[PDB]
């Protein structure tokens, strides 16, 4: 936080991470992927990423844009 340009590829990073996990979550490949079961995996992940910004990034608002844009794209996808 002391060093400017940190946050942008720290956010970076992170959306980089949670786009991958939403493909891996979303992953079209596969016929019979309870649906109930998918939610309920990106609720996990969901509430953990909302924990950590509490937690850690201390409710920075650059961590919840990003996240935010990642989730629509995704699940848009």
């Amino acid at each position: 936080s002391r060093v400017p340009n940190g946050l942008k590829t720290m956010c970076e990073c992170m959306s980089s991470y949670l786009r991958e996990q939403g493909k891996a979550l979303v992953s079209e490949e596969g016929e019979g992927k309870n649906p109930v079961d998918y939610i309920q995996g990106l609720l996990d992940l969901k509430s953990r990423f909302d924990r950590f910004l509490l937690e850690s990034f201390n409710n920075d608002r650059l961590f919840k844009q990003t996240i935010a844009g990642d989730f629509e794209y995704f699940l848009n996808l």
